[PDB]
């Protein structure tokens, strides 16, 4: 399949090279998988996810996207227009509230909730969690994020938005699961992306088009635009059978574009997404 037109950052993952405006995927797009987006929420009625969304849990008053935040990740795993995987489905979960803020008592529950209730939810090709989320270091933010990738779901988090180094960031720093950097059009790191030894790849984040709150669109940019790239290309990948939770992050890894990016510091990987679909 090729959606002509399509975001850059959609058009970049599926291309050797920068420049390109035509996202090639395989038409099974995700589906049999499913993708937990913890964040602010997500309007799951945007007539851009097709009834594929539905919230699961908050920590809050509603489950409303009173932010914006979430609505715009969930997109960009999965919106027909704006996603990398156009087919899978989507679960909310309220941990940041309508400023987008949150304690990391309540982001911890929110992700040993994933690891319970997948197990209640039909998704045969797999799970994944993208947290476009992040603070200053904690060990129980980084347990929570190393239990829940152990219990089976592939865990994407953003590096974080300091120009500085991940290792002081949670759960950036938890080694265990997929940390995820920052790049633009041109193929620079981000201004904003953090970096350093911890991340393991880098996905489209400067400058990226999604869903809105009040079934709208807009573009913004941060490493947690980054994060559902990674994610939805996760769910695609193992719905193709090329990988597995436990593995996705090295199979991306292994199979991602490399060298390409500029401004990246001596002891960073580089590595860009890559879906390396060839028709
Ligand atoms: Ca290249
Ligand atoms: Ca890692």
């Amino acid at each position: 399949a090729a959606q002509t037109n399509a975001p850059w950052g959609l058009a970049r993952i599926s291309s050797t090279s920068p420049g390109t405006s035509t996202y090639y995927y395989d038409e099974s797009a995700g589906q049999g998988s499913c993708v937990y987006v913890i964040d602010t929420g997500i309007e799951a009625s945007h007539p851009e996810f097709e009834g594929r969304a539905q919230m699961v849990k908050t920590y809050y008053y509603s489950s409303r996207d009173g932010n914006g935040h979430g609505t715009h990740c969930a997109g960009t795993v999965g919106s027909r227009t704006y996603g990398v995987a156009k087919k899978t489905q989507l679960f909310g979960v309220k941990v940041l509230d309508d400023n987008g803020s949150g304690q990391y008592s309540t982001i911890i529950a929110g992700m040993d909730f994933v690891a319970s209730d997948k197990n209640n939810r039909n998704c045969p090709k797999g799970v994944v969690a993208s947290l476009s989320l992040g603070g200053g270091y904690s060990s129980s933010v980084n347990s929570a994020a190393a239990r829940l990738q152990s219990s089976g779901v592939m865990v994407a988090v953003a590096a974080g938005n300091n120009n500085a180094d991940a290792r002081n960031y949670s759960p950036a720093s938890e080694p265990s699961v997929c940390t995820v950097g920052a790049s633009d059009r041109y193929d620079r790191r981000s201004s904003f992306s953090n970096y350093g030894s911890v991340l393991d790849i880098f996905g489209p984040g400067t400058d990226i088009l999604s869903t809105w709150i009040g079934g709208s669109t807009r573009s913004i940019s941060g490493t947690s635009m980054a994060t559902p790239h990674v994610a939805g290309l996760a769910a695609y990948l193992m719905t193709l059978g090329k990988t597995t939770a436990a593995s996705a992050c090295r199979y991306i890894a292994d199979t991602a574009n490399k060298g390409d990016l500029s401004n990246i510091p001596f002891g960073t990987v580089n590595l860009l997404a890559y879906n390396n679909y060839q028709a």
